[PDB]
């Protein structure tokens, strides 16, 4: 049956339609030499004898050549499977050109030989795992945050934010202020380190200004860290520090709005019609969203942007690292479905145009 | 504040007029007549019925005329609604399992010879359930021409489950004018075809137990009208009166080999996956002027019951603005916010040729 590949900044995810999960996720890096090219997990387990590049950019493919040889990877050695054998579903960006769309159809055809495909954006997938059709989607990944308001099924452009701020900017900030704090993280291996206490430690502060008060007057909030070799190194204040530059991007020296204005900015770019109805269907998803205390903070700052009138909720599925993805595997496996494959017939007739058929 | 516009093209009449209106402006037969200005469309062709040759473009939901619906078309907007296509969005409507070919040639009309600034074109049936505030449910569409029923599923209709039957209106009016002469009257005129259906939109109903209510029209005359004639002549209709749309159900009446609607409603939504089809029970929609006749609701609901799951909820929704629920659901589509992004642009149309139509969505 169906693959399902979301492509990622960051990691790309694969899998089978129908499964809980993918069985597949690894780092979206091709590394060639001077075999002539490697990706994922071996290319990093190389990386001293290979050039780096990472062909999605922020959500958007950059180099082609590249995302073949992911997509190569991702066929013929993740999942091991005949890629002209099975359906597949694509993923991307919100506001991936037109151009790019065509591009991966024409790759999934031309070099995979798929039997029929789709592509969807990611952020209708996360609200469709949620198991809705109408909604605001705040996704935050690696290399991007998206602010996607969908009414009906339709992901709306007019009202879509973009903001180049995720995951390797708070891992980046996190390696900075603890050096301050005295540890120094300078190698990759370190950097692996930083990034495993972002994702167990750190944490959204309600009230920022009194978290810091406390953390000044009390050892109440630090928490210690133990490190392979039996060392181990304690956080304080940059736990919550660190994911506060989601909502404070001054943090990182950036001129952009927080999440929650961004997210506010969105759906007051909508027809003020369908506001009540994504005010209370805001939903959170990608990795960088994981931190506890988000979904409390975003309620919070929300409430106190929208007018008083407003029920605002934030839904936070527990699920919600691979929402993507398990929206493409929900929607793959439905029979009502089936139908909308673009199947190598039309391709043949109609060429890499036809799919911006795309109702996802 | 510039409102688009909502075709609803059908196998008997069009219905047109301006998004978020209540209801159409216009509703007139799908006729182009000729003789032998050089041609007519709707009741001026029917008026001059004597010196034209009359054809019906569009046989069942199908058009099957090109030059024909393109003056219906014309008569629509500069005649019926006297508006100019290209300073209002269209938004048309089509027939269940219409073919691509179709839909091509209906946009290059709209933009080539109507130079339309946006179009967009419907499944008449998501539009009645639309119309009926859902996503997900099956449409019985019963019309002039043609009968479907349309499974759909969140927004969209399955086509693989969708079933079609050449028993409508114009066979119901045919079968009425059959057994009324049965009983002694003459319905030979087309003028008197009107009577005949006047009296199918009036008098008939359908009967919740068939053979127990011929037994009641047999025994008393409790369940006799009497209709009056413009001249003052009265005839007076018994049994005839649930006979006639007791057709849809046992089609045999009319010598056809099908099976009835309510089947026909059952065989779709067995054709789907069974995770779906607790739904598509309980959110069975009428639309059409055939389904209009008093009792349907309660005898779909039995007929349906009776072969679905003894289990299953099921729940037949028949709202009272059905003769109009395709057009209502086109007037409440177009006149969305989020309706602009839904369209098909002129500058699409430059850009992507005809075909635009099946990379639309
Ligand atoms: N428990 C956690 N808490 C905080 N952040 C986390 C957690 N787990 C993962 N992340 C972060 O989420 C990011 C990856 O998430 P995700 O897979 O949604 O993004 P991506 O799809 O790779 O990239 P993008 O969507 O930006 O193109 C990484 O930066 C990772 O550090
Ligand atoms: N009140 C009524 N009771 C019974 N039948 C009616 C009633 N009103 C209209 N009809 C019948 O319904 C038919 C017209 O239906 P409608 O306009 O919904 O469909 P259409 O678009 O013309 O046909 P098609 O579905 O084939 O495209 C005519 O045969 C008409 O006599
Ligand atoms: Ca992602
Ligand atoms: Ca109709």
């Amino acid at each position: 049956a169906a693959l399902v590949v979301d492509n990622g900044s960051g990691m790309c995810k694969a899998g089978f339609a129908g499964d809980d999960a993918p069985r597949a996720v690894f780092p979206s890096i091709v590394g060639r030499p001077r075999k002539d090219s490697y990706v994922g997990d071996e290319a990093q387990s190389k990386r001293g004898i290979l050039t780096l590049k990472y062909p999605i950019e922020h959500g958007i493919v950059t180099n082609w050549d590249d995302m073949e040889k992911i997509w190569h990877h991702t066929f013929y050695n993740e999942l091991r499977v005949a890629p002209e054998e099975h359906p597949v579903l694509l993923t991307e960006a919100p506001l991936n050109p037109k151009a790019n769309r065509e591009k991966m159809t024409q790759i999934m055809f031309e070099t995979f030989n798929t039997p029929a495909m789709y592509v969807a954006i990611q952020a209708v997938l996360s609200l469709y795992a949620s198991g809705r059709t109408t909604g605001i989607v705040m996704d935050s990944g690696d290399g991007v945050t998206h602010t996607v308001p969908i009414y009906e099924g339709y992901a709306l452009p007019h009202a879509i934010l973009r903001l180049d701020l995720a995951g390797r900017d708070l891992t980046d900030y996190l390696m900075k202020i603890l050096t301050e704090r005295g540890y120094s993280f300078t190698t990759t291996a370190e950097r692996e380190i930083v990034r495993d206490i972002k994702e167990k430690l750190c944490y959204v502060a309600l009230d920022f200004e009194q978290e810091m008060a406390t953390a000044a007057s009390s050892s109440s909030l630090e928490k210690s860290y133990e490190l392979p070799d039996g060392q181990v190194i304690t956080i304080g204040n940059e736990r919550f520090r660190c994911p506060e530059a989601l909502f404070q991007p001054s943090f990182l020296g950036m001129e952009s709005c927080g999440i929650h204005e961004t997210t506010f900015n969105s759906i007051m770019k909508c027809d003020v019609d369908i506001r009540k109805d994504l005010y209370a269907n805001t939903v959170l998803s990608g990795g960088t969203t994981m931190y506890p205390g988000i979904a409390d903070r975003m309620q919070k700052e929300i409430t106190a942007l929208a007018p008083s009138t407003m029920k605002i909720k934030i839904i936070a599925p527990p699920e919600r690292k691979y929402s993507v993805w398990i929206g493409g595997s929900i929607l793959a496996s439905l029979s009502t479905f089936q139908q909308m494959w673009i199947s190598k017939q039309e391709y043949d007739e109609s060429g890499p145009s036809i799919v911006h058929r795309k109702c996802f």
